[PDB]
């Protein structure tokens, strides 16, 4: 089985590299065939030029991440509540979502899903 | 699709169904064929019977549930952030998971999960 001290390392070290803009640092938490869902509902982006696509495009804005609440890690599983926050041309978003990671047995991630809605997303104006 | 709003109110009448006890309540939020996985690991009870006595189990002592940030709702599923507290034999324990529910088309829990370890339960 997965640690949850691992688990709990790894969602860290994914937190601080979106705040790094660190793509190769995302990108290398995840198993070659992992998936990411993003938002839940939508299709899964599936590999790693898909999820270093996906990365990418995120971080073409500066983001402020921050682990809201303890890591919750069981099993090989794990959640997390965080927030994003963003500035573009003066406006001001944070967003609010929980994040649900599985692991292989190598201790890198096979899924992503980003569980949030629009009651989720949060504007300064 | 469910709306959030609705998802959303579900929540919150599962976590006042734990603070009032109230068993039957929790019970009419969840679909016939549902399922309980409790902890994230461990194997799922199954269908209305089996909730019920999981449920019921839990109850044997008073349970202090609250919601710690917004429910995240979308396509079919909530998410939440909550602590549940509980006293017994002089030590109070606070449980943080973050549960999972996935809606049918009806609007009812057709799966709920509870995602905590070791380190989210804490004794004092
Ligand atoms: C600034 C601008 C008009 C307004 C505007 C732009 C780009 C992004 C924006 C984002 C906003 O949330 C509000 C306004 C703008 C344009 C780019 C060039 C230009 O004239
Ligand atoms: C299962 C639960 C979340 C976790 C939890 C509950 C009750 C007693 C517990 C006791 C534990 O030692 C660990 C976790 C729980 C809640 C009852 C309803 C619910 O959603």
């Amino acid at each position: 089985m997965n640690t949850p001290e691992h688990m709990t390392a790894v969602v860290q070290r994914y937190v601080a590299a979106l705040n790094a803009g660190d793509l190769d640092g995302i990108v290398a938490l995840f198993a070659d065939d992992a998936t990411v869902e993003h938002p839940v509902g939508s299709e899964p982006r599936s590999g790693t030029a898909a999820i270093r696509e996906f990365y990418a495009n995120s971080l073409k804005l500066p983001l402020a991440v921050e682990l809201t609440q303890e890591v919750r890690a069981v099993a090989n599983e794990a959640a997390f509540a965080f927030t994003v926050s963003f500035e573009y041309q003066g406006r001001k978003t944070v967003v609010a979502p929980i994040n649900h990671f599985r692991f292989n047995g190598a201790g890198k991630v096979v899924s992503m899903r980003a569980l949030f809605g629009e009651k989720n997303i949060h504007a300064g104006a």
